[PDB]
């Protein structure tokens, strides 16, 4: 896909056929690589922000839904979220992916078959 292509080409070191295997497999290995790969994408798709962090809504959408997010899963989310104090991570990459760490589970069972988490 669009953001996928644009990602690994504004990622150092993202570009790589390997790690593009796994990104398009829905997989994302920790690595310093991965990690700014993954901020790249929830960026362009507006899933993610350095400052406000994870929109739950958004990704709520983006795991297949329509309507508002269940009021559980943004009380999960928001609590795991809460839990890796992002803030302190200096790292804005290593940021995200950990940020992104949080949804993991959510994102898998979907793949199986705007609510600002810092405002
Ligand atoms: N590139
Ligand atoms: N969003
Ligand atoms: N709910
Ligand atoms: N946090």
């Amino acid at each position: 896909e669009s953001v996928i292509e644009s990602c690994s080409n504004a990622v150092q070191g993202a570009a790589n056929d390997e790690l593009k295997v796994h990104y398009r497999a829905n997989e994302f290995p920790d690595d310093p690589v991965t990690h700014c790969f993954v901020r790249c994408i929830g960026l362009e798709l507006n899933l993610y922000d350095d400052k406000y962090g994870v929109d739950l809504q958004a990704n709520w959408e983006n795991l297949g839904n329509s309507d508002d997010a269940d009021e559980e899963f943004v009380a999960k989310h928001r609590a795991c979220l809460e839990a890796k104090n992002l803030e302190t991570i200096e790292d804005l990459c290593e940021r995200a992916y950990s940020a992104f760490q949080c949804l993991r589970e959510d994102y898998e069972m979907y793949q199986n078959n705007e609510l600002w988490s810092h405002p």
